């Protein structure tokens, strides 16, 4: 077993969002995509198999998936179609995902707080908080 498995593995459903439209604007998402993606109610599925972690985001807007090893950079196509260089690490008990593209950077952190899984997305002073609970 592991901290990672105990904290994060399973199926999570979105329960609240704040500032997500503004975060998407900062990242460069266009109007129509922001409206439909903002209306989404995703499930987040996190699994571990050996050293490989998989995170899936599933909704009526889009289904996406990433698999990775902690600390090892990979190329990712995001839901809004950015081509980014991604690295995910465990910093204390927080899963930290950094995306780099076009001289820009954004960070997505996932942390447990009580029964919830809190997702914080930060771009240049703009933070969005998305709260998930177990499905
Ligand atoms: O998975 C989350 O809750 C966290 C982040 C997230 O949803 N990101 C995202 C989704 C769809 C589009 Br379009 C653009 C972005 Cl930046
Ligand atoms: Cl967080």
């Amino acid at each position: 077993g592991s901290h990672m498995c105990d904290a994060f593995v399973g199926t999570w459903k979105l329960v609240s969002s704040e500032n997500f439209d503004d975060y998407m604007k900062e990242v460069g998402v266009g109007f129509a995509t922001r409206k439909v993606a903002g209306m989404a109610k995703p499930n987040m599925i996190i699994s571990v198999n050996g050293d490989v972690i998989t995170i899936k985001s599933e909704s009526t807007f889009k289904n996406t998936e990433i698999s990775f090893i902690l600390g090892q950079e990979f190329d990712e196509v995001t839901a809004d179609d950015r081509k980014v260089k991604s690295t995910i690490t465990l910093d204390g008990g927080v899963l930290v995902h950094v995306q780099k593209w076009d001289g820009k950077s954004t960070t997505i952190k996932r942390k447990r707080e009580d029964d919830k899984l809190v997702v914080e997305c930060v771009m240049k002073g703009v933070t969005s908080t998305r709260v998930y609970e177990r499905a």
